[PDB]
């Protein structure tokens, strides 16, 4: 695996081995300066633009925390302290990052916008969430599932919910790890064509399943882990009623474990409102939305050591 | 003294001998960096969530330049920036914040937030000003007064102004120190008087007075030290007038100082108005005030240390 | 030459000679760090008030990565964060800053504005652009020059646009480089009165030409580098019509390029509407517009560590 120089935009261009050595290099990373107390200035003389859009807790601590406790500076950057809309062109404010910081973090609505970024800045790109993917959320959900089970391969994910970012980048990567994907959508808010299509191909090379469905319970049936994301979520716009009728019976209950595999854990992205699961599920014990968040770091970390150093993991392999 | 993993929401919860060792830890962080030019990587690998409710100067710069200082990582947070309001449960941000970051200093409106917070998270929670409480501001104050007089015990403290959270905080912790409060405020504008109670027993137990008026020249008489903060700030709300009304007679002027004890000095947290007190006594060579804002430095850099980390003051212990 | 503790408000106040040691400074720092690749801690422990009243893409980040780089810590502060309008007098903020940080860049309006923080604060105060000056980008203007060159003495500027704050810190610095210098504004769009005055002084001193004139092609002709910046730039105020009406004509174009000298080149500040400059020209391989901005990082690390230590350049003096 050569991952250093690439841009991260999504995990559909990334192999099995190219996933697996970043969730290596996460726990690698996660056990030396967590667990044996370590300091390690890997990214020392380095800095990072950290380009905001949209609002970030998870995206932003953990990035920011993450690459300062390597020894490099992070920049946050927003759309009213920088020159980004109608104020630049992005192909000069890509360049002009380029020979400024050594990496961009960007959290943007469009994907062609990192594409542009990715094209005409010579440094790496990664992902902070569009609005079709979310690739380094999935980084940490699986870290936390391999360390919740000791292993990925034969789960089988259950996703309920939007057919948003979060489902793409499963999509995009689920079957790299020979695990099974399950997923309910309401009728309307299916998956991108696209995606899907290139799920089923994923699927059919490492002998996995893909199932869409629009019923809760039959995405959760043997599903070893459930996991869902804010559908509601029309912001506030008062016509909306609609992403609440059309998703009534998607929330996520001990009803929904009921089905699911008796070893069933949950997810969630972050942040959380009542309407996609309930208290009961959220706050159990089998609840590793916690976990998954504090992964986030510990994942982005690795990214960045990844795309800019040739830092080799001392940690044996993990079991996937 | 074992101050390690504890919160500091406000000094009531700290005896005469923890505060007194917060103010040691301060002047020998200031001896050794600021005089001996020292470079003290103590919080290297620690980062700091401040997030941040309400404008800040001197808390700001205070504690990122002195988190920073130490060798750490501060990340300033604004509520435009993560999500805080109806936008994520602060249980949840609380969580969230305890595996990401090491400690957090918050500005919130509400005492109540902190409080959450500091159940919450696992991690120290450092009030950065509320509607109640500034107990950092304290802690400076006391420090410029240390190095002024060369001791504290007998000091009497002559508060004019508003019963705010700068007059509950000097209640929760002058008669520790074995100084007297002597306050006014006007009618209808009180410290709590769940504050004062406490004061009062503070008081007897220490062989302080405490002195409530509604007199300016009371409060005043006798003091070694006048302090006073902004009281007409009603921000900008038109049907105030009131506030000024009120408040009328409570501009500290020389004619404050002629009462007070002939080595008298003043204080002020800041920012300054021109209505609570005027040139002549802001500008003094008797005022002490820019002297304290420095001192936020120190003391948020001790407050920091001994919070997080095991360090021993080389310092001789401060004569108090 | 003796920087330390200087101010930096305009180039005016420094001579050819101390110009010239900033930019052997920055071409130290750059060969040592972009090209050695050393890690040079120069500014550790220390910090940078880093004040911002308008928006900014290279200035915030050549700074912040700069003063990063060099182990100092960069503190983001806008006029929506912290006290600075109606909300703190400027002298007081200025004393505050002096106590917590060891210099302050700032972005603002009035000059005036810098000026009374250079008077009342005991650190440097370094110009991060104000209305009528903004030395530190022809510190990498003359940079990017002197590179691309391998001298500065004798090459003409052309600059056409506006007579605004790039072609008055032109006019205080391309004499004392023995720098010839040609500007084209519209009439009633001249540079300060008092400013022209003071290059005319500077031009005489030197032995160089300076020529003022209306005609774009006047000031192009046998000129070696052709200089621009944003004009129309009204913000968007309604009645402007007149700033595109007054400045038709002084879009630089191939036409204008024409009339240069054989080896022009084309610099450009940023950001660039395409009203001053078209395609052809921006993105000529004769435009110097990205390595021009680049230099804004080298030459801001050059001006920090000439106004904060002792830091003798082990480079050769650049050929100036």
């Amino acid at each position: 695996v050569q991952l250093k120089g690439r841009d991260l935009l999504t995990l559909k261009n990334f192999t099995g081995e190219e996933i697996k050595y970043m969730l290596w290099l996460s726990a690698d990373l996660k056990f030396r300066i967590k667990q044996k107390g370590e300091y390690l200035p890997l990214l020392q003389g380095k800095s990072l633009g950290m380009i905001f859009e949209k609002r970030s807790t998870r995206t932003r601590l953990s990035t920011e925390t993450g690459f300062a406790l390597l020894g490099g500076h992070p920049c946050f950057l927003t759309t009213q302290d920088i020159h980004l809309g109608v104020n630049e062109s992005l192909t000069d404010t890509a360049r002009v990052l380029s020979s400024m910081a050594d990496a961009v973090l960007a959290r943007v609505y469009k994907q062609s916008d990192l594409d542009t970024l990715a094209k005409e800045a010579s440094i790496p790109i990664i992902n902070g969430l569009s609005d079709l993917y979310h690739p380094i959320q999935i980084l940490a959900d699986y870290l936390t599932l391999q360390e919740h089970y000791s292993s990925l391969k034969g789960l089988t994910l259950s996703w309920i919910g939007d057919g948003n970012n979060i489902l793409h980048s499963i999509m995009m990567s689920a079957a790299k790890f020979g695990m099974h994907l399950q997923a309910a959508t309401p009728k309307g808010y299916e998956p991108d064509a696209s995606v899907t299509k290139l799920a089923e191909q994923y699927a059919k090379e490492n002998g996995t399943k893909l199932l869409l469905t629009n019923d809760p319970l039959e995405a959760a049936h043997g599903g070893n882990v459930l996991i869902t994301d804010t559908w509601i979520s029309m912001g506030r716009e008062e016509e909306k009623k609609k992403r609440l009728q059309a998703f009534q019976g998607y929330q996520v209950t001990m009803k929904t474990a009921k089905v699911a595999a008796s070893d069933w854990t949950f997810l969630h992205c972050l942040p959380r409102k009542p309407e996609e699961v309930d208290d009961e599920v959220f706050y159990s014990p089998r609840s590793l939305v916690f976990p998954e968040a504090e992964n986030r770091k510990w994942t982005i970390m690795a990214v960045m050591v990844s795309l800019l150093t040739d830092y080799s993991p001392q940690l044996q392999k993990p079991k996937f």
